């Protein structure tokens, strides 16, 4: 990453790099990964951030499906920012700059603590992101239509998997069971979540 | 985080992310996960409280009722100080800025070190622990009303549940077992819980 | 913590918060956990010392205890020093405020890094560990008196179990089994236990 | 390594050390091996490469390909380069120095540093990399031909299986069982992998 | 601990507490826990020496064994060295304020930090481990003369066992057995163990 | 060890002393405890050296002839330079000292940041390093000889077994089963293993 001692290189550490790999092995693209993977590549470089996807094993299906994202937004910034060198100057950073294929680290350093900076590490985060967004919604395994209360289930545990089908992807009231919605209907509109969870009880 | 080095902005470290996830998983809303949360969040940001949250796997149910408490806290954060911008100057955070929301990083950090500080972590930090102890309530298991000393529990056992259900909720004397309730009795007012259990051991 | 960089804030770690609450759940209230929260709690400012007892999930009884011991202590403080304000000037700790209940962190941080310091994190520490050895006492399950070496118990293992309830709480010869009883006494006086223990090898 | 503190030599970390032995151990020549080897292998000497290398315990097949890769491009480092001493003068690096064989650490430390910089850390890292690659390919147990979808098998596991194969080494389409592979047809061309995946879910 | 930063006081670590209280779990009062404490109690104040002694749950016959070697040290440190005070000045440290016993930590640091430097960090832990090696020696199990090579014992196990014997308390071939004794002999005097245990392989 | 903050003395970390410690448990007299242990100790005084050999419990034959070889090797430091004092002066190291032996840490320190440097760290770990390769030979189960490819034993398999030997202690083509030995031959001379490998897949 790049942090401050002044802005400074330092290299990624051995507690980040298990870090991210076990995430991935243990959530796969659960929803809640993407914030961890963001979080892990605080300060990141754009050599960084490739590095956290090479050093996944499985899942090589999404991480094609990453770079084609990644490639559309790549495109769109050189549609944006079409690159136009002079001797011991820097230079502008097109679209496979900022995803470090075509770029050194030594010019990601240069561009992120340049003044004016050029934040390369967030922009490739947020494709990046986008890209871990779009498959984090096509691995949800369940539709929220089909998220519906059992007749014996705590109301509590029947929300727990609504919003989090919700998140990967009065409708709360419709889909639970007839005793609870009952309750619900009798509360009238405004009811909050608590008030809810409190009268189903 | 924001720390001395001069106050600057750290990294969330992969200790302090994992710990956060690992307590909630194994304590579910507990009320001692609060305390543990508070400390894990020392010197964080609002970006940093949303990530601890974000990085959060379950629960969705809980975590949607945090944010409706957030929100009513914003709109009375909203309703105390109205946000009235000058070029290169500081603006005013309003409720949502608060939260981490409508607010950037650099903003965050311009808030919470200048002079003098508007400590927006610490702010937001009230309003989640706020929404966190609504939810810790709401998921003690056990009245202390149904919290009764056994014919046969030692009565150090009995006043951990007693305590327990309490701290997520002569009452001790009236639901102890009849053997030591008459023993307690016996010692009168103005008898410390050290005295009360030395004299049921 | 407050710890040298001057004498500067620093938060409590996610190592240091782990192990306090691991030697809780695996020790309970074994007297060796007494120097290792006191250890643990090196440089530690009473939101501190109250953040470690407050990560503790079981255990309320004791927790309760302590709360009584430490507010004797603090109805002791404010008889010996009461409390008497001038704007920007440093406010007098009550008996409550040492114990973090009433004073904010700033102000903490204000009377520990004083010169005169007044070191609120050790006189408070102190109240604890006096009513953590209250509980020790009360929690030790065996009377020295009922110590006694069986008739083919090793005479270590037998001063093992003898030191060990004498510490949470020539007695160590009346205790011993016959034979061993014997060789001691033929020592004579004034034998070290060194000499004991090699003699009833 | 060498990092800034100036650009100084620090100890390679037990962190480090354990990493890179450890995902040897459970993976092997898998191709995320070699980005993770990468990273573990930040800022490194010649000393550090050769220590990493030396601390692995099995696959000496696989060791001594590595040194002979090493050795072909050491010679062509000396056929670019051939090595011409003047007393306290930094002399050239040859082919077998940038292996760290017939260099000291503190000649290392003094090409690295220089100004401008002789990077043998890198440039050995690029042949260590480049005979790892070599490996990765011949230890690919599966050819991409052999990579067909099974009648029941959910797209996305054959895809995986796909570009996990093709990492080590309209072929998805032909090699799609007949049920996904109409379907896939019915997309036409230009259809991305996303589109593909979603269409045969 | 006393370190470099000038000597300034620092934390003893949750790693360093953690490490000692396991090694004595792990391996009790096996010889190879004496170099052990002796690292990780480097650079260790009075305090710390006896906070590390303190956490240790079990094994108190042995640290009340320890107690007496202390005192027998301490006596001799105030029959050659007795203490004689000047307002602000520094004292002179007798035998229980080396031990910890009637000495503070500032004036520990106060000595140690001196100049010249009294250690009284290096002094106790002298007692200490001078205490420690006479446990070590009483709870080895097997005499040396007990240690004798089997029929069928490989010659590399039976020498493992006999100068592991010999470290807690010619012989080698008199106590190794008919075969490997008869080769042995047949080496003549000033053979190596290398040589020896080659002959007998 | 010895690092720069200037050139100061470090403790030695309860990481490095587990690492080394772990390394021995699992892996013995392997071959690459050698490069693990020159890497642990890195930077490392004599002092460091003795503490991390002392920290291993079992292997006491194998310590014994380290002490041996160290012994030879301090001889020969004496012979090469015979030590020859005045006040406040620097002495010249002899065997013992360089062993650690008869150096306190001090003096150490003295040699090791000397300008010129006497580095006895460096000097002593190559006299332990040659003694623990002799080991190491010593140790190896398998002769050379024996290793040769089974009828049906992978190419693969059989080299892993034919280099770690090797290590330890066209005679690869010999060893080979007949199938597999006639491809070999069919290749000629001046195949490289990658070839050989391939041809035998
Ligand atoms: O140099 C690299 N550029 C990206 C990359 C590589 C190819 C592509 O089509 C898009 C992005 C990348 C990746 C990568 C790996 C998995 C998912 C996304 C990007 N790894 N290394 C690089
Ligand atoms: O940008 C964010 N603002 C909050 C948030 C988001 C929505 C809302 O209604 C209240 C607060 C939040 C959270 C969040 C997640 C779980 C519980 C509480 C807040 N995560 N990210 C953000
Ligand atoms: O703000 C606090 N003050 C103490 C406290 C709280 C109440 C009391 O009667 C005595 C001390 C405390 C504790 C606490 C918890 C368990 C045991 C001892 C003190 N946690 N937070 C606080
Ligand atoms: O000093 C060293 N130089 C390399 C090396 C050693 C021999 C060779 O033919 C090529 C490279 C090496 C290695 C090594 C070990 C395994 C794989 C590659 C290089 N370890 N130490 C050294
Ligand atoms: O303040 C202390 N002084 C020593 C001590 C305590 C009593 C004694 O007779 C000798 C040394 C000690 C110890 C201690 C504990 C176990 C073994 C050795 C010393 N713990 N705290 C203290
Ligand atoms: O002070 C010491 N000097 C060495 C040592 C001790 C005796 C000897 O004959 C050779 C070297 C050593 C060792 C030691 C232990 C095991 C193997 C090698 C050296 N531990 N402490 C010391």
């Amino acid at each position: 990453p790049i942090v401050q001692n002044q802005m400074v290189h330092q290299c990624i550490s051995p507690r980040t790099l298990n870090a991210w790999v076990k995430v991935v092995e243990e959530k796969a693209f659960s929803p809640e990964v993407i914030p961890m993977f963001s979080a892990l590549s605080c300060g990141a470089t754009p050599q960084d951030l490739n590095t956290m996807l090479n050093t996944v094993g499985g899942h090589q299906a999404a991480m094609q499906m990453l770079k084609e994202t990644i490639n559309e937004e790549a495109a769109e910034w050189d549609r944006l920012h079409p690159v136009h060198i002079a001797p011991g100057q820097m230079r502008e950073p097109r679209g496979s700059d900022i995803a470090g294929t075509t770029s050194t680290l030594q010019e990601q350093i240069g561009w992120m603590t340049h003044n004016p900076p050029i934040p390369v590490g967030e922009i490739y985060k947020r494709w990046i992101i986008l890209g871990l967004n779009k498959i984090v919604r096509m691995y949800s395994p369940t539709s929220i239509l089909d998220i519906r209360q059992g007749p014996k289930e705590p109301f509590r545990d029947y929300v727990d998997r609504f919003y989090k089908t919700l998140r990967a992807e009065t409708l709360l009231v419709q889909n639970a069971n007839p005793d609870c919605k009952t309750i619900l209907k009798a509360l009238g509109p405004g009811a909050t979540l608590e008030e809810m969870m409190t009268a189903c009880q």
